[PDB]
């Protein structure tokens, strides 16, 4: 997957090179046609649930940025959703199988930081994580998507 | 009982409501939830005054919506249901029969949780059938 036209253009769009320059509503506009184009490939690999989770960390980053003031609830509630299903695709594989291993030591095993087991949990059982959280965690997300994906796309 | 949950069932669910305007509705739910939000700080507030908040924080971005992507709504909306769900429920069909919770809660908490993320119009479903059930179970008896 890694090397085909459609996958490089994605990576094109979310991770422009030329980013600092080119402006937000631009940058937003990029974004938005990755998220379009990725329900187009909808498979169930793992490079499929990346994809998907790119398409929501964007959508989930674009909320968190333009965030004015009023109620946080909302961009919260969608940030939350993202990472849960996130760490899921990665993690339900073994943890929902008939010998599933404690979390802990199946994220240390795709080199997923703990954090996103500790987010994941607080979302699904205890207090929604707070704004800076959210933040903190989609772009930490983000971040592991790129190191663990999207940097290695290229041609060949 | 409390005047503080008297006075949000006005808000969530006013007399009104077949006569008063989007604006003014939605100004009165805002009111709730900051409400909601301000006592949760402080003190210990009930699953169903949290989970009151969120679904009409969801249900007002869900009939907002006029277009484009949709994605956000419904991961808003997802994640207030999987919550509602979770903070009544933690065999979770049997639990929620228990309960007389429909069904059709835990099967929307699993799409959403490990599967497909649901549509916008399992969205709305979900979260005006979620309001009517805290409705019915507890808001309906407070006077």
């Amino acid at each position: 997957w890694k090397s085909s036209d459609e996958v490089v253009y994605l990576k094109g769009l979310f991770f422009p090179a030329d980013r600092e320059q080119i402006s937000r509503d631009e940058l937003y506009r990029q974004y938005e046609e990755a998220i379009s184009l990725v329900e187009m490939y909808s498979s169930r690999t793992r490079v499929s649930h990346i994809l998907q989770s790119t398409a929501h960390l964007f959508s989930a980053l674009m909320m968190l940025e333009s965030f004015e003031g009023g109620l946080d609830d909302t961009v919260r509630l969608t940030a939350s959703m993202t990472i849960i299903r996130f760490v899921n695709g990665l993690l339900d594989p073994n943890q929902q199988s008939q010998f599933a291993i404690p979390l802990h030591l199946l994220a240390k095993k795709i080199d997923l930081p703990s954090l996103f087991v500790e987010f994941r949990h607080s979302a699904t059982h205890d207090a929604l994580p707070s704004l800076e959280m959210c933040k903190t965690c989609v772009d930490r997300a983000i971040d592991w998507v790129w190191d663990h994906y999207w940097d290695g796309v290229l041609s060949i």
